[PDB]
């Protein structure tokens, strides 16, 4: 029945927003004669965004989720919301909001959004959720990156208690699969790896949220590390551990355990010459991010 | 046969561009193996613009026109350019540039266009005519209302001379008509207004191009009309040919001669109290930019 776990990640990449929110959902909430809404959890929204027992639902005749005010409950047009900061790079954002803010007062309003909406014909959803409800309220690189990192927090640690850590830990192995879930990459080889995790690491202390979290980070930040290379002169170039460690240092300001960077390579250096080379590290990692 | 002058119209006004250039085209030229070009005359290019013997062709087997390159001549995509120029009122072009101009550097690029083109998605054949076909070229606000000024002049030329003017001079009516074609307004009254001109003004020494241009200036400012009486809180004043002098000369800085307006009102003053209504001379205007 893997058929089925392959089936379901084509639906988490080719398939209407519609289609996968409706999928993972497990909330239906009527309360008639109005519409059916139907509503994910945060670990429903975690499962739709991370490969690998009722949709319950009550009806009326007649943490940044809390945030949502649905009481930690998530609406499709939260999902819209949500799933697009989650997939909207820094730098992305950064020009975006640039090209936004017209006055160039750092600050972005809804008459502005307004203007440059027109002039676009010449993400009508997410309004609400940038400038309030009133719409009286006004954007921030800043406060947006806040948010942007609050959220990918949030999510990450409902992904990390997926594999049921044990006192704040869980195995290589299962840190492997979320390094191979997030890589989006299908194969029989790193697959075949990632298994040999828990031989490769017989003992095994695991990995804490804040080991995992900092490399998730530097995952974050992987076209900026390409760019450091290259400033350096040397573009392309195999990582050994020490220098993924320097990077990761210099590009995303975090400190990789050294244990990390054992599994990370341990899992990814596919032809076993203990270094990791474009095509198999940095590459595939750029590429998860388009 | 006014079926047709009619069926003219609606495709002048509810037509693909290409069905217009098509229309209203006199040249193709062909050069085995390649492709046929179409191609518009300067006073095709009017003629498709404004209501009211050979489509010839040459093959081979085997001014601000002449700015355009093709010798005076027009092809489809500088129909695009230019038509797209003419309809753009400097306050939209002013904005537009601005969200355009990201490092807000008074200028825009190729560059910049790329960018901004992207996070739209996340207009592709003017690219040459703003940047050059080297692309390395920059626009400015400046340059670009420097050169719609020149355009509107030259078409306007045209449009004047299409009317066999006599010494600089033509007639009331036929300047009558300009302004009804110009209103894009089609109503039985304003038509028998527009006939009985020739009565009203007997005499008549004729409009001179000067004096038509001056008026076509205003109609270009009337959206800052109705703002200018607005201010001076008069919103939707009825005009009086000493008050539409005034505004004229405020808020487009032209004068505009007593004789003109002679012929405006008695071409828009429908109810013949002497003065035009909003309903009867600015809305019609005003709506004739969208
Ligand atoms: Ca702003
Ligand atoms: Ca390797
Ligand atoms: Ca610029
Ligand atoms: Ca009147
Ligand atoms: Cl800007």
């Amino acid at each position: 029945d893997r058929k089925v776990m392959e089936y379901e990640n084509r639906i988490r990449a080719y398939s209407t927003p519609d289609k996968i929110f409706r999928y993972f959902a497990t909330l239906k909430v009527i309360s008639e004669p109005g519409e059916a809404e139907v509503f994910m959890t945060p670990e429903d929204f975690v499962r739709s965004i991370t490969p690998n027992h009722l949709g319950l639902d009550q009806y009326i005749i007649k943490s940044i989720f809390y945030t949502l005010g649905e009481c930690g409950l998530i609406s499709f047009s939260d999902y819209i919301f949500l799933t697009t900061v989650l997939s909207t790079p820094q730098r992305n954002f950064e020009i975006a909001f640039k090209m936004f803010d017209l006055n160039g007062d750092g600050e972005v309003d809804m008459e502005e959004f307004e203007q440059v909406q027109s002039i676009i014909r010449s993400c009508s959803a997410l309004t609400t959720y940038f400038f309030g409800a009133d719409l009286k309220g006004k954007l921030t690189i800043k406060n947006f990156l806040e948010f942007q990192r609050k959220l990918q927090h949030d999510v990450l640690k409902l992904e990390f208690e997926r594999h049921d850590p044990v006192d704040g830990r869980i195995t290589e192995r299962q840190f492997g699969g979320m390094l191979l879930a997030y890589s989006g990459v299908q194969s029989k080889k790193l697959t075949a790896m990632q298994r040999q995790l828990k031989k490769h690491f017989k003992e095994g202390k695991g990995l804490t949220f804040q080991e995992v979290e900092n490399f998730f980070t530097f995952l974050k930040n992987i076209n900026d590390v390409d760019t450091a290379l290259s400033f350096y002169h040397m573009a392309g170039a195999s990582l050994d551990k020490v220098t993924m460690q320097q990077v990761a240092r210099t590009v995303a300001k975090v400190e990789l355990s050294d244990h990390v960077c054992d599994v990370v390579f341990a899992l990814f250096d596919c032809d076993g010459n203990g270094e990791l080379s474009n095509k198999e590290f940095v590459s595939i990692m750029k590429q998860r991010l388009m």
